[PDB]
């Protein structure tokens, strides 16, 4: 999160780690047994790590529970990153406490100017190479399809939204993705790509999530 400051140990209660021997992504607790992240960020053999602030000390809050299941979107395209939206089953039902809560998922999409939260332990510079040891929270309004399109020509599909400053400084960044994109109480996005971090007129896309609640909902079910 590059521009962000410390969220504060378990205030992104909703907020997981994708760990794989590191941290490669981030990732959202939607209820007791599902995750929800990027379908970039797939990988075989994942290891879902709750309760985390600090992610290199184990402060005794955490909750690592394997994937049991990896559910990649059937219209998922590496090279667009559209579709990028995939649903993790945690092999038992985590834990819910005060460190570790579900975030809940959206009724109707949100409009440009909604402010939101985005978080994770990606990299903090847009110039060099820094990632945190705690976690990182970034407010950034959703901007308008108008200045999305306008940012990225012929790259903004119907299932992404942009979010952040034209004026770049502040923006997700590697290692972010996965994450999300909270905008009152709801899951509204999912880091997902941009050009760069905090680059001017280049912010962060995101997954529209809003766009994926029906597939989401039956995905939970017969799983
Ligand atoms: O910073 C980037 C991208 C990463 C993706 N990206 C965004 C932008 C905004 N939001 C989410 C993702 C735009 C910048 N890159 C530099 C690093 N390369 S890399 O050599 O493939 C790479 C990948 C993973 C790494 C992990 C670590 Cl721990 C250290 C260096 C790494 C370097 C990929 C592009
Ligand atoms: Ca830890």
């Amino acid at each position: 999160i590059v521009g962000g400051y410390t969220c504060g140990a378990n205030t992104v209660p909703y907020q997981v780690s994708l760990n794989s021997g590191y941290h490669f992504c981030g990732g959202s607790l939607i209820n007791s047994q599902w995750v929800v992240s990027a379908a970039h960020c797939y990988k075989s053999g994942i290891q879902v790590r709750l309760g985390e602030d600090n992610i290199n000390v184990v402060e005794g809050n955490e909750q690592f529970i394997s994937a049991s299941k990896s559910i990649v979107h059937p219209s998922y395209n590496s090279n667009t990153l559209n579709n990028d939206i995939m649903l993790i089953k945690l092999k038992s039902a985590a834990s819910l406490n005060s460190r570790v809560a579900s975030i809940s998922l959206p009724t109707s999409c949100a409009s440009a100017g909604t402010q939101c939260l985005i978080s994770g332990w990606g990299n903090t510079k847009s110039s060099g190479t820094s990632y945190p040891d705690v976690l990182k929270c970034l407010k950034a309004p959703i901007l308008s399809d108008s200045s999305c399109k306008s940012a990225y020509p012929g790259q903004i599909t119907s299932n992404m939204f942009c979010a952040g400053y034209l004026e770049g400084g502040k923006d997700s960044c590697q290692g972010d993705s996965g994450g999300p994109v909270v905008c009152s109480g709801k899951l509204q996005g999912i880091v997902s790509w941009g050009s760069g971090c905090a680059q001017k007129n280049k912010p962060g896309v995101y997954t529209k999530v809003c766009n994926y609640v029906s597939w989401i909902k039956q995905t939970i079910a017969s799983n």
